[PDB]
């Protein structure tokens, strides 16, 4: 019985560094032989052993003929796939583990725990399947496009947590939270506080007893909602984040948002999933977030730090740490992780860069990545070397 | 000495939803780089710790020069082949076992067993590997093409059955059981009861005590036929199936067949293999079966079960349970197969969906997978999504 | 310490049958995707837990550029490569071990031993690899091309002995035995009896005390110099077949050779590799055979058995066992080899089937398998389904 | 715990002899279908189980539409890939480790180190990887392209020591090592002796005490600086290399530099990464090195020999152990490197034969290995069969 994994004490460092980046389409040339699969929503979840990158595939690559409908989220193609982080994910390399035009996943230091989603917008189910077994399942409750993170889940003693949500992209949104325990939902939590719209959160161990998401509300705010879910109550609430620097896309210039902390300010309509992951230390709490560059465009991103706090009530902009990416390279989807040392962790930040193209054309994306490694700043951005001509 | 496979509860659950696609033809374009073989006869056979997916490839792949012939059944070329259940098999993914134009396998708790048939029609015969050693073989006793189920053989405590069939397709094909153990066959069983004609038999345990099939009759009945073997006895009995739901194909309109269980009705030349599980509850028995939609063509696939009961004598209609294919898509043979979760058993159903597009091209196959998981209703259906002019 | 390989009592049976088929060039149409390995002089042999498939190729591939001189047998480019049995051995799924022009390997039940031949051809020398490790050479003593069997070298307790040879083609060529342990070449053994012309020696355990091979003399007989080797005395004899049934190629009618056993008859100059592999029963010996059909050409091939006597003084011809390949395919290089089952050994024979289209275009060759499994007849023949114009 | 790896006695032998040569551009055909991945500065490192084969790759490959850059040495795309020894490294079987333009990595008998180079040219950084978390990092402290061996670092009881560089290529460039231990550097080493320019060391236990290293002065002498690491005391001394048998590219005629042992003689502005290995003995030491033919260019390669002295002293040219390489090859980079058998160790020589066919067009590299086995003389050259107009 391979013990359970437990969040440990971050790897001593203070800043981020280009780690990886994993450009599959650098190899799909109409005049290359190889077959790199069509994705999105890539991300990454680590074992005790091995990290493994997850993406949603079209079940098409490049080249191909089945560009049409990559740039659609769902259809009864998709399917999440993963390979070993490192390996490019191709048709012949990847795995695909379920049907899904939404997952997530994460090993809770024993087996993999992988969640997909697809079926009808109107009544979609999430299934959850534990190594080789389908296990279970559970029902749109809100009956509009059952939807889950696009992101590690994350399990502590054996036992997984993970949100899921249910709504109108442009309504009411209200998540929740899954317990589940060896493949089954043992137990099913409400949040309190601002739960007008709440999805796509990066989640991850703030401690043994607390589990911190950052969020994307879809039509309201340009802050992020920001969960904090008890791990020993089992109970979970959430709060606007106070920063005047704004996480979202698009939103304003910062803090033009008047008010107090919970003003939601102009709509904005849309969002993105931002990156965010911990630095646990003896005594104090480092809480890193990624951010697109351009105010309204994916264009970009950089890191962002802010040790200690309560992100709920403080409005003190966050301390800018660096850019990841350019506003001359694409910026969507950033996620966070943790690799597991010999006797530590280790954050990181993963960064989908997108080729986005046009409705003409495949639509498939990079994935960059950013640890925590030594002290210093950042050095240097990263590119994608991809050219949609090719 | 790794403990032998013993049939276990299933898991709980009450209904079947869309697991996974095997779509290996999404990747043969002309103007992609990828080379899926060219099979058919598919199906999945679970260990303790991995499915595999196996097939009857023609020896080619797409695209290739050599399509032609790839419509007929038997030749020298014919292989049985697999891969780990999630991975596309391709030419450098897959596993030459041996070669055969009729397959079947199964995991005994230690090793595999391979299953294959090969020769003359007037004089086939079924050749035994156990992992790596080739180690036993059986010949035609009807001297009339020696065939076999193509869907997991069954073992317990170290005992693995599997039907094996010789036979005019159109005539007499009274079929037998081969009692395997360790690669050797350690008995053969003479079928009591309807034997006129029974084949490509998808078998599973209902019990520790019995092991029962649906099969088809190719010349006489749309019914079909079931098959009963107690393992204690090692005796086995066939009679026909009750229920006026004829699973069969072609086959006439529900009920429409007068008289008792046992009447043929009119011949209706032909049929097909068709899905077949079982859900073992402490106190109850379900039997999942599948059956294309159109009752004359191999078109759509609906789910049904129906729970306790004697198959042989029980003539009330079965409970419909879902289209996993719409009449719109290609319904061909369907197989059951379980994979093994930690404490229980998950019962599932494979639906070989072929690419057929004359006698003038490539014919190939997708997998198309639906497990338990769950409660509520089935809710998504399958598409290849391939389109045979790339 | 994984104990060391012994030879065991071969599994029960009385006939060999079609067991596996690698046609790689099935696969490497100019309009397919496939990378097949050009080689030839292919083989296999097996550890207690799995069988490797061993050739040398012109490190090219088709469809290539780099087709001239696939002809030619010795080059500075040629490697030894090897990959799992069942598996295409194309570019990416291969592992080049060594450079060599003439290769051979043998696992002794712990490691895998593999040898290489390369050099000039006047001073051509032996490689052995040990695992990962170059341990040790030897070199050529008559000064024009050292090579070796290719086909598997026979371990023992930990003992591995090889046979070598060094001469011209048409004249002399007394052969050589190696006696290798983990990898150094522990003694040198200098054969007895009729050494004007012996090699590409295909040896097996006829028993735990001699080790025997039916050879190839290029440029005297038509008849087999057949080697018997005693393992405790490390001692060697040869003598020639006495058999009418002359196993070479060119060779003349059955039984024309007049005079005693030892009579070399008209010279026939060139020859062929052939099969050979033991039967070993309790007190009993099946002794198989393979030749090619055209007693001129290399052009089908067929099974021969001869359960006890002395080769060397019987002249009582072969039973002719069956017709693996037709005069319609081509029949190249045979080779036995033994697969290891849970208890008992199981031989098996392997026929190198040349795709020869001439001098203008590429060279390679598939492996046909057949083994002792059953009783009865050889039932099937091989065909390579390759057509060399794609 | 599976122990810390430590220098052994080198397996017996008293020769180098071709060993295993990796062309991926035998494969890269525009007519095939293979992608192999394009290259440069390659090498290999041994644990004790696997030797893997490393280089930076440009993240493109042959055939492909990003040719364009494969020239430059620097840029944000280029990463580090390493594929098991034996294995061609192309796009599907390689591993991308981390993002870099210069590395270098080993295995403490434990885990893999990795180590890579990437940022701004004035700012560069070392990332250091130990296994699959990024654990450490080190700043450039002369602003001038931080630099690293391009070749295995060397580990002892768990210590693993890396030389990194950093200054002018045409001036004063005074390296450093790092002392590394589970992924973090433990202890920074400032060289003693001559250090004006110092770099591309190619480092080697010849003993439990010291580690030694042949290395590239750019700007000042075709002498080779040599190192001294004393692994007791920490310390590291520097001296050119006494030997009138100029090992670096381009040079003067061996002998023409006159003078005592230190003189520099002409710039022969530039140089070359050369080959270097131990052979220890009982009571003898064996130094192995590599330089190309051409003592303008990097064309064909040689080995020599020179047992026990002392390289800071001793004037007598090396001997001539052979040609590896002929002057119509290209020879660039060598390295040395150590295979693990049973008991012993077994030193070698790789050689980089890079593919230069201009600036319009791919730059990659083919790897020729050579290793000690047996006695005589190196009897064979390498070629690449690679034609780069295909
Ligand atoms: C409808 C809700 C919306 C987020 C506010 N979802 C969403 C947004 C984008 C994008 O803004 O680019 C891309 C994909 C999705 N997804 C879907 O449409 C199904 C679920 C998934 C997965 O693809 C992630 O939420
Ligand atoms: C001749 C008997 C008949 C079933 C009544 N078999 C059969 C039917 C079909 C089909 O109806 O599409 C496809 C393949 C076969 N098979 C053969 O011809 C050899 C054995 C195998 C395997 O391919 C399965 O029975
Ligand atoms: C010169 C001796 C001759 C056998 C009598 N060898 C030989 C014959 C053939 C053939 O007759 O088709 C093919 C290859 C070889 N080989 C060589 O030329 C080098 C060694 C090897 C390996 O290819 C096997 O002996
Ligand atoms: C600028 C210093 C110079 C050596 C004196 N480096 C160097 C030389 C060559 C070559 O002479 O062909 C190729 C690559 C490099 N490298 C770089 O430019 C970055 C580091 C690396 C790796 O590619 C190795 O030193
Ligand atoms: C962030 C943190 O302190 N996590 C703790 C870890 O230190 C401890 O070893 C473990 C025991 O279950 O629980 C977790
Ligand atoms: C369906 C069923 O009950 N199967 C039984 C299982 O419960 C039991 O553990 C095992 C012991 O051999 O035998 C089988
Ligand atoms: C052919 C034969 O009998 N081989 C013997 C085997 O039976 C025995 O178990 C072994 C012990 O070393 O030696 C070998
Ligand atoms: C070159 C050399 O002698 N290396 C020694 C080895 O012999 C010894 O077994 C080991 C113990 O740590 O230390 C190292
Ligand atoms: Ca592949
Ligand atoms: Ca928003
Ligand atoms: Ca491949
Ligand atoms: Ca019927
Ligand atoms: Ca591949
Ligand atoms: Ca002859
Ligand atoms: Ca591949
Ligand atoms: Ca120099």
């Amino acid at each position: 019985e391979p013990e359970w994994t437990y969040p440990r004490l971050s790897c001593q460092g203070s800043t981020f560094q280009k780690a990886l980046l994993i450009s599959p389409h650098r190899f799909g040339e109409i005049k290359g032989n190889s077959a790199p699969l069509i994705i999105r929503e890539p991300f990454v979840a680590c074992g005790p052993k091995e990290c493994r990158h997850f993406a949603l595939t079209h079940y098409a690559a490049q080249p191909g003929g089945y560009y049409n409908g990559t740039r659609k989220d769902r259809n009864k193609l998709r399917h999440l796939v993963s390979v070993k982080l490192g390996k490019i994910p191709t048709v012949e390399n990847s795995i695909f583990h379920m049907a899904a035009w939404s997952g997530s996943a994460c090993h809770d230091g024993r087996e993999w725990t992988y969640i997909g989603v697809d079926g009808p917008d109107n009544d979609a189910l999430v299934k959850i399947k534990y190594g080789e077994a389908y296990t279970d399942t559970y029902h749109s409750y809100a009956h509009n496009i059952l939807r889950t993170q696009e992101s590690a889940c994350n399990c502590i003693g054996g036992d997984c947590y993970l949100m899921i949500t249910d709504g109108s992209a442009s309504g009411i949104s209200k998540c929740r939270f899954l317990k589940i325990r060896e493949g089954r939902i043992i137990k099913e939590i409400l949040p309190t506080g601002r739960v007008e719209h709440t999805e796509e959160c990066t989640c991850g161990f703030a401690s043994n007893k607390t589990i911190e998401c950052a969020c994307r509300d879809n039509s309201y705010t340009a802050k992020r909602p920001f969960v904090k879910l008890n791990v020993e109550t089992d109970t979970a609430e959430i709060r606007l984040m106070c920063t005047k620097t704004y996480l979202d896309t698009p939103r304003p210039d910062d803090g033009s948002i008047a008010g107090p902390c919970e003003s939601n300010g102009d709509k904005w309509l849309g969002g993105i999933k931002g990156g965010f992951v911990h630095q646990r230390m003896a005594s104090k709490i480092g809480r890193w977030y990624s951010r697109t560059m351009s105010k309204t465009n994916r264009m970009g991103m950089e890191l962002y730090v802010r040790y200690d706090g309560d992100p709920w009530t403080d409005s003190d902009a966050l301390t800018l740490s660096g850019v990841m990416v350019s506003i001359e390279e694409p910026g969507w989807y950033s996620f966070g992780f943790e690799i597991k040392d010999k006797k530590c962790d280790v954050p990181c930040i993963g960064i989908e860069m997108v080729h986005d193209g046009g409705k003409d054309t495949w639509h498939s994306a990079a994935t960059a990545i950013y640890c925590l490694m030594g002290s210093g700043q950042l050095l240097w951005d990263t590119v994608t070397g991809v050219d949609m001509a090719l």
